[PDB]
């Protein structure tokens, strides 16, 4: 059902993650980690302390879709296992140097055509698919966007809830 999902999404904050390639979203799904530019890293660290849940909604550029969404389970931490991100042009491993741990809530795709009815007040009420990496999505829009994804019945939200 959708009852545990709705409980996880209660009073969450939502951020749009735009990845340049599929490899890094694949790596993030396998290892439960994400990294972003320092300006977004600062915003996510602030948000993590302020809300019961911080939700990352992933979209690979040019794919026409979202590739799933995940919950921050920590602030960014430096050092540790060194993620072999595939770096876009102009990206260095230092720009992507802060590493967050994430718990996946849905690993399924959602095509942009299914979200055309949702607009984001925090981006001039443009459709929610439009936004730069790190764009915050307002509560109601973000909640409805997450509810549009196909259910991912491989994930048990019980352990996710046992972290909030
Ligand atoms: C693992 N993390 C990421 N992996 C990928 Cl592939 N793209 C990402 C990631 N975090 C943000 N973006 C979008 C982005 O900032 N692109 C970019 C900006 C400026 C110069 C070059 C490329």
């Amino acid at each position: 059902g959708t009852s545990k999902l709705k409980y996880v999404l209660q009073d969450a904050r939502f951020f749009l993650i735009k990845s340049n390639n599929h490899e890094n979203v694949s790596l993030a799904k396998a290892k439960g980690v994400w990294s972003t530019l320092p300006v977004n890293e600062k915003k996510l660290n602030l948000a993590f302390r302020s809300a019961r849940s911080v939700i990352l909604i992933f979209s690979v550029r040019e794919s026409g879709k979202f590739q799933g969404f995940a919950r921050l389970s920590s602030e960014s931490h430096h050092g540790g296992s060194p993620i072999h991100w595939v770096l876009p042009a102009g990206m260095s491993a230092k720009m992507l140097g802060g590493v967050f741990k994430i718990d996946w809530i849905c690993r399924r795709e959602l095509p942009f055509t299914k979200s055309a009815h949702l607009t984001n007040p925090w981006n001039e009420h443009k459709p929610v698919k439009i936004g730069r990496d790190g764009q915050e999505i307002e509560l109601e829009c973000g909640t409805q966007l997450c509810l549009l994804f196909p259910p991912d019945e491989s994930i048990d939200l019980y352990q996710v809830i046992h972290k909030m």
